[PDB]
């Protein structure tokens, strides 16, 4: 709506598509499930973290 397309990176950070945007429930990573490292096969249906949250690092990516 007006003032507000979205929450987050309002595009991918990867691909630039700000369609499915699958971003992290705390880092504004608005990625894809092609637009990581691992990729998955489906959209998480629900909240999801991004592929860094995974792990103790990849946050000064
Ligand atoms: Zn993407
Ligand atoms: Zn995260």
């Amino acid at each position: 709506g007006p003032l507000g397309s979205d929450h987050h990176m309002e595009f991918c950070r990867v691909c630039k598509d700000g369609g499915e945007l699958l971003c992290c429930d705390t880092c504004p990573s608005s990625y894809h499930i092609h637009c990581l490292n691992p990729p998955l096969p489906e959209i998480p249906n629900g909240e999801w973290l991004c592929p860094r949250c995974t792990c103790p690092a990849l946050k000064g990516k």
